[PDB]
Formats: structure tokens, sequence, C-alpha cells
């Protein structure tokens, strides 16, 4: 297991524009296109991201390339954020994957607001962090995915994904 396999499981793969769990236009392996309700706006974002006129459809190679860029952007967002970087650097490799997963799903600013969870993670209070992470809109709106991510923080293993 690695971060790419973990997020591929959590996000799936769809080659045509779809709506994510929040109702936002998305493509590929969970690549958000826009929060605008305009499908044309989503199609313009797609063409810009891919570099060609796609008509709302991409290839699997294109989906995987977008996915690699998106994972890297999540990592670089963590490393440039004064609240997230110290927690990230305190974690082992498996738990770092759980952190990237959260930033991929909710964005750097969203995860940076989990101030008390982040402190408990940095203190390595895993069960306490797990309880605190579940007290969130995130857990309530996507409970199966949040439970997998939280189990990864709690145990430091890939057991939720096996
Ligand atoms: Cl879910």
């Amino acid at each position: 297991m690695n971060i790419f396999e973990m997020l591929r499981i959590d996000e799936g793969l769809r080659l045509k524009i779809y709506k994510d769990t929040e109702g936002y236009y998305t493509i590929g392996i969970g690549h958000l296109l826009t929060k605008s309700p305009s499908l044309n706006a989503a199609k313009s974002e797609l063409d810009k991201a891919i570099g060609r006129n796609c008509n709302g459809v991409i290839t699997k190679d294109e989906a995987e390339k977008l996915f690699n860029q998106d994972v890297d952007a999540a990592v670089r967002g963590i490393l440039r954020n004064a609240k997230l970087k110290p927690v990230y650097d305190s974690l082992d490799a498996v738990r770092r994957c759980a952190a990237i997963n959260m930033v991929f799903q909710m964005g750097e600013t969203g995860v940076a607001g989990f101030t008390n969870s982040l402190r408990m993670l940095q203190q390595k209070r895993w069960d306490e962090a797990a309880v605190n992470l579940a007290k969130s809109r995130w857990y309530n709106q996507t409970p199966n995915r949040a439970k997998r991510v939280i189990t990864t923080f709690r145990t430091g293993t890939w057991d939720a994904y096996k």
C-alpha cells in the first residue's frame, strides 16, 4: 500500500465528468473541477487542466497524470503550511498517508482547522485523536472513508484498506 493506492481506493476512477459527494463537478480520481453549478465552467476547467478540448471526457493516462499532480499538490501544501508541517513531520509514513488523504479531500485550509486533532496526533495520543477526528462534519458526511482514514491514524497500519 501507498498513498496512490489508498486514494485510488477512496476516490475511484471515472473518465467522464461526475459530481462528488458535495455535488461538485469532478473527474478522474477525485479531481475537483469547480464549485460552480455551471457544467460549461467545469468543462473549461477540464480543458485547461488537460491542455486540450476534452468535451468532459479524459483517458486513463490523463486521469492518472492529474492524480499524480493532485497528490503532489497536497504534499506541498502540507509542507508550506506552518500548522500542518510540524504535525506531518512528527508522523510515521503510514500516518503521513492519512494526513495527505485528508488534505486531498478537504484542502490545506480545511485540515489546518483541525487544531485539537492535530495536537493530539503530534502528541501521539492515537485513540484520543481518533475520537476527536470523528467529531466533525467530515466524519458525519463521509463516515466510511473517514473511518478508514481514522483507523489509519489510530493503528499506524493499512488494516482498514486490506
Ligand atoms: Cl463515506
